[PDB]
Formats: structure tokens, sequence, C-alpha cells
């Protein structure tokens, strides 16, 4: 074959070559020492990795049985089987060497598929974004009569955008008197910002909110402000299209938006072989070396301090990289017998190696010397400790200081939720955040209690007792662990990519809940969500929550079982079509085109961002309804065949209809539902990877 032998490993040549020719040069790490290290790490930790997976199956088998055969009894049971462990002693995390974007700044956290270079670059550059563009291009500014979007600039709509932003400025950086709506000009005098009004001139209520400016102080090209640690930059140009119409010549209002971004190797991308992993690793490498070009990465921004000195602000989002979890293997590397090597282990080694470049001036990501890795789908403290040991072994192989590789803990599996304190403690010196990945968490909620009975509709999950308890519990544990000022307390994604007016009105609940960050689907969403952090003083919210215990173990364990006679025929029908539509729209692009993240309109025609987690939920819900007689196999088939044609319509695309059984993608969709109950913890990768590889094979012959 086309593999390279290194000890007990046989590395796909493309991966081998990529590492030696692109990743290693510049790290001082000799190839022979690196590969020997890979071999050693895989050999040493694989047994423990498998053991952990066996533990998951064992626990789930006991739970399935318990249901097939009272909160006090259930809780007692979970304790006996080691599912629910004792609460560890109180403690404070000790993670050091973390950048300000994580320890101090509260703001949006963007996620992007790392296999898409364009997206990745746009996301990295999302650190700064036009509020005008975000307001004008979305429904935040309703397209009422006269204010709708046309092929050319609508002056009326533009005026609404201007007023919207002027109000934002008034609410964020208050003037001593008057409002920005009446400003006529901006000047810097005695290191002070002076806003000219018609009747008089005024300074800032809090002069300290003035952070800088560009151009001559006597007539700045831009004025930099700061609120709750986030920058706001007013651009000034009386000659610009918008400026010519503004009272103070204001051209735009730029907001520091995506403070941090997660370059994702997991749920938003489809990488089933060495070739796919390499495309991802190379983009990750380009990001860290700063030379990725599809467009390029922006340079840092230069300003003059109010006092006179020159300073620079990062023009890029501080990058995290989300490795895959402990489950999957990938043939990018196989042993002598041909057994695939655990993908998570490889990601730690490769993304870690690559991350070293982001620790040096491009020919910088982290100035404090840390590598930020999000580790998803972990189940319990032992799996967290396993990840920490993996990182410890990789640092050794890479010759990096111990604890360089920090971990962003996803709280997205039930066994981690109910043992969250312990999970944090296991990574007390490496954790940089905990985040409530509500989608995966909901998927795990359904699978864990699969045998308990029919679950409530998917949409109903967002407001169930278990998830609300889960959200507050995550915050409580993080704050109790001393996260405020040391690590991020984050919350989930807003998947309705086009409903920005709704996101702006409701996503404010997250920072209000003490979350120093939350996930956004795009640069536009990051800029709009940034608004929330200007309205909410997260640092103050967290201080006020410190010490509070708002969720009981009972609330966390409250299974989302549906009540008797809960739905009507039309309601069950809608739920099935909606879930099938979501599954088919996502899967067809996954299997046929290798796209792990797509915008798929639901039964209500609302554009929803689909990823493996949204898929895990839809497939698990239907698997659960089919499992308990709520719907028949005919209902599932009919929905799939009814929605399939619509998906073909919405879309190098290969139609699934009319001959659905000839479509590998259609078959995958059907398999995910019908075999959903048998998938490990309801994970979609096993099926998705197999079907995607099958497609590639067929396409090759
Ligand atoms: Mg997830």
């Amino acid at each position: 074959t086309d593999r390279v032998s290194v000890g007990n490993l046989r590395i796909a040549r493309v991966l081998y070559d990529f590492v030696n020719n692109e990743a290693l040069p510049g790290t001082d790490i000799d190839p022979d020492s690196f590969w020997a290290g890979v071999d050693k790490v895989v050999a040493d930790l694989t047994p423990q990795n498998q053991a952990l997976l066996n533990a998951r199956d064992e626990l789930q088998a006991q739970i399935d049985k318990w249901h097939r055969r009272d909160m006090d009894a259930y809780r007692q049971f979970l304790t006996e089987i080691g599912y629910l462990l004792p609460e560890p002693d109180d403690f404070t995390i000790t993670t050091s060497g973390v950048d300000a974007e994580i320890t101090t700044t509260a703001g949006p956290q963007l996620v992007v598929p790392v296999l898409n270079a364009r997206f990745a670059l746009n996301a990295a550059n999302a650190r700064w974004g036009s509020l005008y563009d975000a307001l004008y291009g979305t429904d935040v500014i309703p397209e009422t009569d006269g204010a709708e979007k046309g092929p050319t600039y609508n002056k009326v709509r533009g005026d609404k955008v201007i007023a919207y932003a002027r109000k934002f400025l008034d609410d964020s950086v208050p003037l001593s008197s008057g409002s920005f709506g009446d400003a006529t000009g901006f000047t810097v005098q005695d290191g002070q910002l002076v806003v000219a009004l018609p009747d008089k001139s005024t300074g800032l209520a809090n002069p300290g909110q003035f952070a800088g400016y560009t151009g001559a102080a006597e007539s700045p090209t831009s004025v930099l402000l700061i609120n709750h640690g986030l920058h706001i930059e007013i651009l000034i140009d009386p000659e610009s299209q918008v400026g010519t119409t503004d009272r103070a010549g204001v051209k735009d209002v730029i907001l520091e938006s995506a403070i941090t971004t997660i370059m994702d190797f997991e749920d938003s991308v489809a990488a089933v072989d060495a070739a796919d992993k390499v495309l991802g690793y190379r983009n990750w490498l380009g990001l860290n070396k700063g030379d990725l070009a599809a467009r390029v990465l922006n340079r840092d921004r230069n300003y003059t301090a109010p006092g006179g000195g020159q300073f620079t602000l990062p023009g890029r989002s501080l990058m995290f990289v989300r490795n895959v979890g402990h489950l999957m293997t990938n043939d990018a590397i196989v042993d002598t017998d041909g057994s695939e090597v655990f993908e998570g282990i490889m990601d730690a080694l490769f993304t870690g190696l690559i991350a070293i470049h982001g620790l040096k001036a491009s020919d910088i990501n982290s100035r404090t010397g840390s590598i930020y890795i999000v580790k998803p789908k972990m189940h319990g403290p032992a799996e967290v400790a396993f990840t920490c040991e993996l990182f410890s072994r990789v640092e050794d192989v890479l010759g990096l200081p111990q604890n360089t590789m920090k971990i962003g803990i996803m709280d997205e599996e039930r066994r981690t939720t109910v043992n969250l304190k312990a999970c944090i403690k296991a990574a007390a010196d490496r954790v940089v955040f905990i985040n409530t990945g509500f989608l995966d968490r909901t998927g795990d909620e359904i699978h864990t209690s699969m045998e308990a009975g029919p679950m409530v509709r998917k949409g109903t999950m967002k407001s169930q007792p278990w998830i609300l308890a889960y959200e507050d519990h995550n915050v409580d544990a993080g704050l109790a662990a001393g996260f405020s000022g040391r690590a991020q307390v984050g919350k989930g994604m807003w998947t309705m990519t086009e409903l920005m007016a709704d996101m702006v009105e409701t996503k404010i609940a997250q920072p209000r809940a003490g979350a120093s960050t939350a996930w956004v689907p795009s640069p536009t969403a990051a800029t709009l969500h940034a608004l929330h952090y200007h309205q909410v003083d997260v640092a103050a919210v967290q201080q006020g929550l410190a010490g509070k215990r708002r969720a009981t173990i009972e609330q966390l364990l409250t299974i989302p079982l549906a009540k008797e006679l809960a739905w009507a025929p039309d309601e069950i029908r809608e739920e099935v079509d909606n879930n099938c539509q979501s599954i088919l729209g996502y899967v067809v692009r996954w299997v046929d085109q290798g796209v792990g993240c797509s915008k798929v309109p639901d039964i209500h025609d609302v554009a929803l961002m689909e990823d493996r987690a949204t898929l895990r939920i839809s497939s698990q819900l239907l698997a659960n309804w089919l499992r308990h007689g709520v719907i028949t196999s005919a209902d599932v088939r009919a929905s799939l065949e009814r929605m399939a044609p619509l998906v073909d319509r919405q879309n190098a695309y290969r139609p699934m209809a009319p001959n659905f059984d000839d479509s590998i993608a259609f078959l995958a969709a059907q398999e995910l539902i019908l075999s959903g109950a048998q998938q490990p913890n309801g994970y979609t990768e096993p099926i998705l990877h197999r079907r995607r590889r099958e497609f590639k094979a067929r396409a090759a012959e």
C-alpha cells in the first residue's frame, strides 16, 4: 500500500509527507523523534482509550436494563453503577499562561469548519466587523415599507441602521450630556474625547471609555472606544457613501466581535480518511503560520492612545482548535493488523504540533504560550483525566512545557453534566473553559434514557427542566471553581442563521446567565451578539452569582419523557417530516460532497445550521419514537420519501429521488434513524464515516 512504517504504525503517505514537509519545519522537532513519539503515544494510551469506551457501553447497558425491568431509586441506582460519582472537595482552578481573550474578555465565540479555508479565514478575521453591514444586511432592521433591501443602497434603511447604532453608542458609551444622535464632529483634546453637539460640546460620562483614535487628533479618521472590555470603533469620513449622509460624517461603527474562534475538526466537517484530515491540518497550519490564503488574514490594527503613544490591537480572533472526541478511529493510520488508530489521539499529536507555529511570530496566536484545544463528547472525570494525560504525553513528544496544551471542556454529555465539578477538577490546571454544548447534550439525553419511554418533541427539549438545570449548573460549577477572571463559562450556538432579529432579542439571556461567551454561526452573528456584552456586564453578573447553587441533582436527572396523550396526529406528522427534512438535508451533503455543515430549511422554511449534533438529536428522537410505538417504520419511510424530493430541489449534487435505494446518502439517512438505537451513545460518526467512504469508493470505480 501507500503507507509509511514507523514502529507498529503504517501512516498514510499523504499524512506522512504533510507532517515532514509542512508541519515539522520550523519547530526544531526532528521527524524521527516525532514519529517515534507518535508510535509510543498511540501504543501507550490506546488501551486506556478503549477501556473508557467499554465503560460507556457497560453503563448504558445497565441503564437500558434498569428501564426495561422514583427519583430516589433511580439516583441510588446511578450511584451504585458508578455513573453518578461523589462530589469532590471545593477547589479553585490553577490554569496559568492564558491569554486575555479567555481569562478576562467576555464576548462572542465563533465556530468554523476547518476544512473550508475561506470560511476559516473570514472567521479568524471576524475579530472586527461592521455593525452597519450586520444591521443593514439582516432582519435586525425590519424590511418594513420603504426600508427594504434592493439591488442598490436604500437611504431610508441606511438611516435606520445609523439611528440604531447611535442608540447603541448612547447606551454603551454615554456622553456627559446629549446623545451621539446629535453629534456633529469628533476631536481629541488634552487626551480627551470631545463630541461636538449643536448647542455645545461634551465629553464622555466616563472619560475612561475613550481608548484611542486614528489620524490627526484635530480631526481623527476614527475614534476608538471601549466598554466592558470590548472595543467599538467609529469610522469618520464625510465623503463616504454613508458618511456624506451622516450628521458627524460617521461612515461606520466597527465592533470587536469574534474575540475567539474555534477552528473545528469535529462536528462541522467531514473527514473520513488521511486525505480529508490533511486538508484540515494544512488549513490549521496556515492559520497558525499566518500564511493561509484562499483572501488572507488581516494584520493587527494600529491606534494612537488618548495620551499620545502608539499601540496595536489584534486584528484576528484568538484561535482554539476543536479536536474530535475519544470515540472514532481513522485509517489515516493503521497498525500492522490494519486496525485504525484512534482519531482523538492523532488530533492531539497533529493539531498540537501545528499549533506550535501559532506560538511564534509569523514569517501570533497566543502570546502567553498556550495551545487551546476543545475536547468534545467526553463522558465523566476519567475521560477528562485521560485527555489531560494524552496532552501531557504529546507535550513530552513535542518538547513543549507541561500544561501548554489547555483544554476547552465541552459539557455536552449527561455523565459529564452530573459529575461536572469532578471533570473540571481532573483538568484543574489545564481548563480554559466549560461550555454547554446543548445540541450534543440533548442527543445524549435521548439516548441515555432511550428505554424509559417516548420523549417530548425536539423543539420542546430547549425548555425542558433538565436543560434549564443543566445550563445553570454549568455556570454554578465554573464560578464555584473560580472561573471568573481565569477561564470562560460558555453557552451554545444559535442555529437559525438568518433570524438575526430574533437572536439579538433573545440570545442576550446567555450573558445575563453569567456566560462570558457563547457560540455564533457566522461573523455577522458575532458582531450582532457582541451587542449583548455591551448591554450586560458579565463580570458583574458572575460576581452576583458566585456561591449560588441553583440546580439540584434531581432537576438535572429529570428525563424529558412525554406525558400521556401529549400530541395530536398532525403534530406527530410535523415532528417526523421536520426531523427527516433536517436529517436528509444534512446527510446528503455530508455523504455525497463531504460537507459537514450546511444550512437546511426546516418544515417551516427557516434556515437551520445542521451539524452532527443536530443530526444526533433528530435521528435519536425518531429512533426513540419508533422504539416506543409512537410512529411506525412506514411513517419514517414515507417522511423520508416525502422530504427527499424537496431536499433535491433545494440543491455536483446527486438527486436522491426517485430511486432512493440507489442513493448512498439516502441509505445513510435511513440507517441513522433505523439503527439509531444501536449506535454508541447515539453517535452519528460510525454511520456517516462508513457511508461517506462507501460513496468515495463507488465514485472511484
Ligand atoms: Mg457538540
